[PDB]
């Protein structure tokens, strides 16, 4: 009789995965990951034009000295920002903010977006222990982190699809990785042809995230995994005890109104290793890729409606 | 007087023989030929062959009597690749591609050095390294190795070429030959659409590619040789008259030796920063898939060699 998600709570952290932060405290998840497509999302849906506005403004008046690219990447930092510093005051705990996917393969480049994102926060008030930074796990992307965490700004690995990829993560210290279980599931679908999904014990998402949780607790990393990017509320289900999970708003309703019991299931590598095992796996060579590529759109698509309100 | 196909090809295209078989090279009279572990395997198979293991076991035993398990089947490996060559070589006026192991494709390092260790082992037979090329995957650390190889006058070969990104990164790194696997990409553009025909020439992706890389090349002052590889059918190859070079397998050869109309001549005369080399890979969904599935289908056959050699030392 106690909901699916309450139960989620007391063996996992859950995290809300959305921009539209007048959604959050309805579930009161203890954190909150954004990334381009959604950030992109609350934008055009509109419910937080003034917001935009007032961003643009700020920017402009603080900035006369860009140009007009200059000025929409600044814009672009002041948005992720903004709506951070609005998911901050509806949770408690951190929100995840991440870095243009553009700078994937540049590690000096993502050093220097990551602070930035860092920086702007600080000025806004909120210090960075609220704050993780979401870079995709290339080498490089791993690279950057390593020295973003000795800075002490922790990050959030993204686009993770094998477990040699999360080793790698927690090798450099970083202080979480997410493992994105429902496009591993669309590739094993996809693979096939398969209409319905797989039984959960042979869904490849789900067994990817069990066997980086088993890596990672018998190996001693303190790295948290956070399950993300699901396709039905039964894999996340399925993962209940894993560190965090990151959820949509469409599927923390869905764990909110149902009331079954939820059974807990849950409980050094160079670089050219780490290009040699990503390799090998061909469907996380594939879907590492076309995450950056899809978040790219999002992220000029972005960059368009913010030259539109110029 | 009026001339195959085939002989006609050899008058404006520099014709290489795509395969380890060197009785059937021998009639087709390639300038170059190419082996690969895939090609290296099969052969290794055939019945013609079936001492040839145990043989080189024996030899390479006996020259390295102090060496553990692995360093041993290491050499036996090399030796086989090696062999094949020379048998290439006896049969050819021209140069003969010999593949680092594709375990390496990541290391720059380690592809060096085992690219000197396939030299190194020409040498020791009287083969001169102005006959070889070394065939290197076309990933960012193989360039790398191809750079400072080339540097020493070792001439490599840049295979599994999918991007003109890659094309590119490969001219400026000065490496002697290019392989774009036109078949290969031929085959993605026929999946991703559905395709149960093949596409017109003019719209053929493999082809293309091949015609693009061609023109930024000469547009570019580059000197580094165009080979068109991996071929679905005669057409392909046919359509790229006059590229610098074509590495064709002994089938199609057969069917260019056999086909007598005119061939007409088809092709006639900033820097990549690693990061700008990962990203524009990265943006090309073929590419990416199709040079990383042809390290672990050319992985999967040196394996499969090496287990030979294992079950018979
Ligand atoms: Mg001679």
């Amino acid at each position: 009789q106690k909901s699916v998600l309450e139960q989620l709570k007391q063996v996992t952290m859950v995290v809300a995965d959305t921009g539209d932060f007048e959604l959050i405290k309805k579930y009161k998840p203890v954190d909150a990951t954004t990334n381009p497509s959604l950030i992109l999302k609350a934008v055009k849906e509109q419910k937080y034009s003034n917001l935009v506005a007032e961003t643009i403004s700020k920017v402009k008046a603080n900035n006369p000295d860009l140009n007009s690219d200059d000025l929409v990447k600044e814009i672009a930092i002041e948005i992720l920002v903004s709506f951070g510093i609005k998911i901050l005051d509806v949770i408690e705990g951190k929100v995840s903010s991440e870095v243009d996917a553009r700078v994937s393969f540049n590690s000096a480049t993502t050093i220097d977006y990551a602070k930035r994102i860092i920086a702007r926060y600080e000025s806004n008030g909120i210090p960075k222990d609220r704050v993780l930074i979401k870079i995709a796990a290339t080498w490089e992307g791993i690279k950057a982190a390593k020295l973003l965490q000795k800075e002490g700004i922790n990050c959030n690995l993204t686009l993770i699809f094998d477990k040699a990829q999360a080793k790698a993560c927690a090798e450099a210290g970083v202080y979480l990785v997410s493992p994105f279980v429902g496009r591993i599931t669309d590739w094993q679908m996809q693979q096939n042809n398969l209409k319905t999904f797989p039984a959960i014990a042979d869904d490849d998402g789900v067994n990817s995230v069990k066997a980086i949780y088993k890596l990672y607790k018998s190996h001693g990393f303190k790295t948290i995994v956070m399950g993300a990017s699901f396709r039905n509320v039964e894999q996340v289900i399925a993962l209940a005890g894993c560190d965090a999970l990151t959820i949509s708003p469409v599927l923390l309703e869905e764990l909110k109104n149902r009331d079954e019991h939820l059974e807990v299931k849950l409980t050094q590598i160079s670089e050219a290793d780490f290009r040699w095992l990503m390799n090998e796996n061909a469907m996380a060579t594939h879907k590492l890729a076309e995450g950056i590529r899809l978040f790219t759109k999002d992220t000029i698509e972005l960059e368009n409606i913010i030259k539109q309100n110029l």
